[PDB]
């Protein structure tokens, strides 16, 4: 074979450029391309949220609500040095479909706690920039003594695995990055974590792709960079 | 640039194995993922076809007709040695949206000529097996002396471009075949033509991705045998940084 000759050429260049790998799988598994619908919240779901007052236009004949901005009637105390667990606990038991979200980031400058919707317990990685690219998140807003005041929410529902495929390994993903010239010399691969990204929208439906999220620290000073590499092996089709 | 190292390794390996190729674009191009709806054939549309009686159930409250199956009152003579042009003429003049379809294969074993629907000049490459894979085709059925007796039709409409992306180069696509151990020693790369394939369904919507349709030929008392490959044209290895 030639995949082999090429692969270990990339090995013998990575060793040349002193690139470090960490506990990475070399055994392929099976994966799926997923399509999910954008949840549309109804009148009856919204008012069914006890002890919570809305901060958005209710739905109607013209208007659909795919984004909840809700205010708690009384703000909820979160522990100082246990903040992360208390935050999960709050999301699970008070927010609709809360079980389905995992904690991403505690941003202290923005005074918020960000949660990503998962699939099979794996992050659906998204941009924490803005509400545009918030397909599936819960963002908790805090004030003062770290009490949650309001939260923003969007949800994916009705998942369909539409296409099965073989997935590239972890090491595969890293070689693929080095190939694309995304690794300077002496650069370390800190982690290689699995999850999804919305590859593109359809009418009212996102199409998810499984990915490896790679975290490299390297020099330019020392910085971490994050790459989202496509886990799907869809190169050759059938004829 | 470390892809430049590896690409030129692959380039040499190919010369080592005597794989010849010519006039292949090394420059990146921009393409689109697209969608289309499966044409649903109304009653009006069906009994607007003159000198044609249907061989399928008419549409109803319960039913919808995405696939025609249509018989000519009097079968139409095709020509002996000019068969292909006579076929294209028939499809365009006598069939709904005929000019959108480009002739694909003449299959004497099944006694049927096959047209594939196109988009912006290119083929929607499909399988020629069952009618399940027949998302956009016209199939002429013949009997006796080259005379068209009937045809089956499926049509795509309402094409939308839903995401523009960078395509991989012609040259890239052939290297990809080699890399994955698909090309035999001493083979010739005859063509790298562009087109689309159905990636998967979604109710009435079909999602279509661009592909390179690479034809290769080699020897096998020598025989010149050909192989056809379809490589996904979309470059989508790195999605975010
Ligand atoms: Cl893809």
């Amino acid at each position: 074979k030639e995949y082999e000759v090429i692969k270990n050429d990339v090995e013998h260049d990575m060793k040349a450029d002193h690139i470090t790998y960490e506990g990475l799988n070399k055994e392929a598994t099976e994966g799926y391309r997923i399509t999910a619908n954008q949840k549309s919240f109804s009148k009856e779901e919204i008012e069914a949220l006890k002890d919570q007052k809305p901060l958005m236009d209710m739905p109607s004949d013209d208007h659909k609500v795919t984004s909840l901005k809700m205010k708690f009637a009384n703000p909820i105390a979160l522990s100082k040095k246990d903040i992360e667990d208390d935050a999960q606990a709050l999301v699970s038991s008070k927010i609709q479909d809360g079980e389905k979200y995992k904690l991403w980031k505690v941003d202290k400058s923005k005074k918020e706690i960000i949660f990503f919707q998962t699939y099979e317990g794996h992050y659906i990685y998204q941009k924490t920039d803005n509400p545009s690219n918030m397909i599936g998140q819960v963002v908790l807003h805090l004030n003062g003594k770290n009490e949650v005041v309001s939260y923003d929410q969007t949800t994916l529902e009705t998942f369909k695995q539409i296409q099965k495929e073989s997935l590239i390994t972890e090491m595969d993903a890293v070689e693929l990055l080095y190939y694309q010239n995304q690794l300077k010399e002496y650069s370390t691969v800190k982690s290689c974590k699995f999850g999804y990204v919305a590859q593109y929208p359809l009418t009212s439906t996102q199409v998810l792709a499984p990915v490896w999220r790679i975290t490299v620290e390297y020099e330019k000073k020392t910085v971490q960079e994050y790459f989202t590499v496509n886990a799907l092996e869809s190169t050759i089709l059938d004829t």
